[PDB]
């Protein structure tokens, strides 16, 4: 069987799989019965993408399609964006996914830029303006094939190819940011289907380890924290390699390549997440040159060294 | 052993702008100086020019605003740069500019954002902003760039990021993707550049991975062409496979039928040529991708494509 492996990448060479941003730090969280069920950044160790996960950093929290209605006077988010898939192929609601790949997996305001490039009468005329997609809006229905955005600009055209490039989040009263609450992909009063399953430690003394980014925010008090279970580059690597998983848990070691020392050990689970032996919230103190290396496949009785 | 990742066109990212690849394009030769600085990497994994590994680093800036020069420069916000990873800028590095710096002439449209430290911690703001790469204040190799914004809502001495989104066309500010900016400003010449690229065999043209990026107004196809997709650069950096000749012969394949659709030369210094005469947007199936074949001589005669 092809040997399993991790790419050799330091923290600042890694991208968040839940927002297009570099990883800033590693963080382990105290257990508090949190439902961790993100849909971006989900991949098995043998390379099966799950949830809404796709391969491009430029696809995370992005949308593609065309505006088909201006619903000013009916909704604050007046621009109705009929979606395609990110690669341009038509949206298919019958797919066994929770929403189009790349759809945001958090509750709050997604701040970015909506842009257009015309085809037809005035070809290659363009425009782009800051815009906000509220993932709690009644018009946030990506699994039904559309989302709406609001903008301070009214300079948008209907029936012209449109892209939404994410930039950050935004805080307003009544629109707090909850990175762990999935939006309603089919809208108000509907429940989500085809989700990647929830993730939690199942071993005493273990906590999840997150790759943490502090992303931009367009106003409001916010640390911008978005935590992912696997960096995007690891997902890209597993998709390429598709190495068979030999047990439910790959033991991995964080190493300093200059000294050769192992700094701590962790469990990398077959379903694509990391646990460490630690008690309490803790931003890890690790050298900037450090990275994880695959050690061996271990059984269900393996006790990690305290970190 | 050298290899390419298995990625279709729509699974590839441009190495010169954070955007998916839209198409493949071969260009008629016309003595163009192709000397881009992002998207430069040897086949054995040596990044060159201003090339770094993150899609999020391409055409991005990080630092803090240290002056507001309102009235003296249209780009009023003076951004003292760090490296993208937060480490201090070092002007003595043998690079042309900080890694990720744009390598084209024109208006770079994006969003500048801040998150406060010290005074009013974790207050934030973000607004549309433009970096002109022809500005007298575009001096990234000296450690700073300026951006302009319609908004007045930026603060000095607070951590600032510039996230690129697209380009912008205005009178007097046409977009030229092949003209390098002056990394040290007006009246200065660039140093430490990755060398120019050109076909060196009769009948051969460069092959580009082409994106049509967003534009904030003006008539523009948004074309930004790169020599290697970002994922190939990331792959070569990981693998670091020794190059066994000057040219890797590569084959574009349809994985469903198994057929080779055309062959190309992938040069050791990180660019592709094909045997074709004239501008041509390639007509290839959406499932297709390149596969490494063998190490050949520079004078290998490609089958016409």
């Amino acid at each position: 069987t092809k040997p399993f492996s991790l790419p050799i990448l330091t923290i600042s060479e890694l991208t968040n799989s839940r927002f297009p941003a570099p990883i800033d730090s590693l963080f382990t969280a105290q257990n508090n019965n949190l439902n961790v069920q993100c849909q971006n950044g989900r991949c098995t160790l043998d390379g099966e993408l799950q949830g809404t996960t796709q391969l491009l950093p430029s696809g995370i929290c992005a949308f593609r399609g065309r505006l088909t209605a201006d619903v000013d006077g009916s909704h604050d988010d007046r621009w109705h964006m009929q979606l395609t898939n990110l690669n341009g192929t038509p949206f298919d609601p019958t797919e066994d996914v929770p929403a189009p790949l790349g759809t945001p997996d958090f509750t709050g305001l997604l701040f970015g830029v909506a842009s257009q490039r015309n085809v037809g009468s005035n070809p290659n005329t363009t425009r782009a303006h800051e815009a906000v997609v509220s993932t709690t809006s009644s018009q946030f229905v990506p699994k039904l094939g559309s989302v709406n955005f609001g903008s301070t600009s009214t300079d948008f055209q209907l029936q012209q190819p449109t892209k939404f490039t994410p930039v950050g989040i935004k805080i307003e009263s009544g629109h707090e940011f909850d990175q762990w609450a999935l939006p309603r992909y089919s809208g108000h009063l509907t429940l989500n289907m085809n989700l990647a399953p929830p993730i939690a430690p199942n071993f005493p003394g273990e906590q999840l380890l997150f790759f943490r980014s502090n992303v931009p925010c367009a106003g409001g008090v916010s640390d911008g924290v978005i935590d992912c279970l696997l960096p995007q580059e690891w997902i890209q690597h597993f998709y390429q390699e598709s190495a068979p998983s030999q047990s439910d848990v790959a033991l991995i070691r964080y190493v300093n390549p200059d000294t050769g020392r192992t700094l701590f050990e962790a469990k990398l689970h077959r379903t694509g997440y990391i646990t460490v032996a630690h008690s309490g919230d803790y931003p890890l103190v690790v050298p900037s040159n450090g990275y994880f290396r695959f050690d061996s496949w271990v059984n269900q009785f393996y006790s990690l060294a305290p970190m």
